[PDB]
């Protein structure tokens, strides 16, 4: 991740001005909707909470957890840390943290700055399957504007509604109790 923390503009866009800071949202939802559209339920949630992080849940069949073959960590760690693509929201969060509910499994790890805090760990049981990221974008690299613009992230998740119209998206805002559902059937 080293490439992208050096020139974080040049992977992301502009860190001044806001428009980096959603798009570090979009490359996630990107990721969550590929996901939803291989389950049967097909609903992405995403949430910007009061200490402006933001989740972005789907309940697809959980990204894969198994150690990569050739990396010689967890599948999920190598989408994380390697080279936009999710790599490079994390190397720009100051923390993130993954859930992954697969194979009657909950598993869970914490990265910041991009960096593991420990390998991807089962902490439980469920039934249920699917997977959820929340981060805090970096104070240290995103700057001006710091906070999540609700308009900026709902007109965004309406085009792609349309554009994947099996997937139910819903948006919250825990801030204050604001929320949409896009869905096209
Ligand atoms: N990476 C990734 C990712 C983030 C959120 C989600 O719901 C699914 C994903 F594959």
């Amino acid at each position: 991740l080293d490439a992208v923390r050096k020139r974080p503009g040049m992977y992301i866009g502009d860190t001044d001005d806001g428009t980096g800071l959603h798009h570090m949202v979009f490359e996630v939802v990107d990721n969550a909707i590929d996901e939803a559209l291989a389950g049967h339920c097909k609903e992405i949630i995403v949430t910007i909470h009061a200490d402006n992080s933001v989740s972005v849940q789907d309940d697809g069949r959980g990204i894969p957890t198994g150690i990569h073959p050739e990396e010689g960590v967890s599948a999920a760690e190598v989408i994380m840390t390697v080279l936009v693509g999710v790599s490079v929201v994390n190397a720009l969060s100051q923390k993130l943290e993954l859930v992954i509910q697969r194979e009657g499994k909950i598993h869970r790890q914490i990265y910041e700055h991009g960096v593991p805090q420990a390998p991807l760990a089962v902490t439980g049981e469920t039934e249920k399957t699917g997977t959820m990221v929340r981060f805090w974008p970096s104070l240290e690299t995103f700057t001006n504007v710091t906070e999540f613009e609700y308009e900026i992230l709902a007109k965004r998740l309406r085009e792609l509604s349309f554009l994947n119209s099996g997937v139910s998206i819903r948006l919250r805002d825990k801030r204050d109790g604001k929320e949409d559902h896009f869905h096209y059937e």
